[PDB]
């Protein structure tokens, strides 16, 4: 038809995307990152419009699409017969295996897909793709588990709820290195294998478009470099991410608390206390003190901003008190106790990236999307300067 220049008057590439498979397509706050979102990015250029991520999910994937909520949708989407029903597919950008995953201690024992059909084996997949119907069709004797969330799924793997999973090889490597009681099962020489590509609409010229770009991208090597980049992606920064976020919102509840009690914004005392019980929290668990303290000074610092902004805004308002005002002792300061264990842990489980200058761009990219940001960007910027600054990117 015209999807070209449906495009070009829209001034927009909608892009669907479910951002619950790393290393393609994964949320890191309020952003979409990953290799199929940088395709996309590059897409959008090419095609000389700006790009709008459209979230959806595996099980409405196909209906969104049909629904007309987006033009084209990717992240780690597998060519599937059903699939071609609907749409066309570019070329493949992506070979790979289907292979297990599963405990190290377990890698003997599900060598085969003769070990894995059986009875008594605990295979869990992800609702409604190509790892669905490949457990259903080649090990039809194994229990089958069916596990909506995938950003989790692989949970049941660590605790010993179900016994593997087999599923892309880019997935076990990835997974394998996230999860360190998982290993991928000979991910090199797989079971059969699948192709990743592009879903688009039913137009052959809009197809002939993305398949000039996407093989330039496949030959140039770009596609294969960006694989690597997203594999070694810091991807276990979200805790920390996360934390610093929840806890930076909480400064609009310390506010609000103490606007109503006429409570002076700093207090250098009681930010002493803070920080040397996040010291002594994190020696616990082998942070050094310095680093401990210019995060925590940063956390405090950013906590003040919102706090004074708000004030600014309720001073010329004139706004009376707060219907809505936890309590300072007794609700707030538990919580934000709470939000300083998980920031230290995060902190501990990362070290290794956050103490590296040359991987600051990275570490950008994790952590960067607060929603916090939205709030103040001023003191989400504070909050994140112990970890990147914003020409870091």
């Amino acid at each position: 038809d015209h999807r070209l220049d449906d495009i070009t008057a829209r001034g927009v590439l909608r892009v669907g995307t479910t951002g619950d498979y790393k290393p393609f397509s994964s949320r890191a706050g309020n952003d979409f990152v990953g290799l199929d979102i940088e395709l996309a990015a590059d897409l959008a250029r090419t095609l000389g419009v700006p790009v709008q991520i459209v979230p959806t999910s595996w099980p409405t994937l196909m209906k969104d699409f049909g629904d007309g909520k987006f033009d084209i949708a990717l992240g780690g989407v597998s060519i599937t017969p059903e699939r071609q029903k609907q749409g066309l597919f570019s070329v493949s950008y992506l070979r790979d295996g289907k292979t297990p995953i599963t405990r190290c201690e377990n890698s003997a024992r599900f060598q085969t897909l003769a070990q894995i059909d059986q009875p008594g084996v605990r295979l869990v997949v992800n609702p409604g793709g190509t790892n669905e119907r490949f457990a259903r069709s080649q090990a039809p004797n194994a229990q089958l588990t069916v596990y909506p969330d995938n950003v989790t799924i692989f949970d049941q793997i660590v605790t010993g709820a179900a016994d593997l999973m087999i599923t892309d090889a880019i997935e076990t490597r990835l997974q394998q290195r996230l999860r360190p009681q998982l290993c991928a099962v000979h991910p090199d020489t797989p079971f059969d294998f699948a192709e990743k590509a592009i879903l688009l609409p039913r137009d052959v010229a809009f197809k002939a478009v993305v398949d000039k770009w996407l093989q330039q991208r496949i030959a140039s090597g770009a596609v294969q470099r960006s694989v690597d980049r997203w594999l070694d992606f810091p991807w276990g920064l979200e805790p920390l991410r996360l934390a610093i976020d929840q806890r930076l919102l909480l400064a609009q509840a310390v506010a609000r608390a103490k606007w109503n009690v006429q409570a002076p914004i700093e207090d250098l005392g009681r930010e002493a206390q803070v920080i040397q019980a996040a010291v002594k929290e994190g020696a616990a668990l082998g942070l050094p003190k310095v680093w401990i303290e210019t995060v925590f000074r940063a956390q405090i610092e950013a906590s003040k901003t919102v706090q004074r902004e708000l004030f600014a805004q309720w001073s010329a308002q004139q706004a009376g008190k707060f219907d809505d005002a936890p309590d300072l002792a007794k609700t707030i300061r538990p919580e934000l106790d709470r939000l300083t264990t998980q920031l230290l842990r995060s902190m501990a489980s990362n070290q290794t990236v956050l103490n590296d200058e040359a991987r600051k761009a990275d570490v950008a990219r994790a952590m960067r999307a607060l929603e916090a940001r939205a709030l103040s960007p001023q003191a989400a910027t504070q909050a994140l300067a112990p970890f990147f600054l914003e020409h870091h990117h």
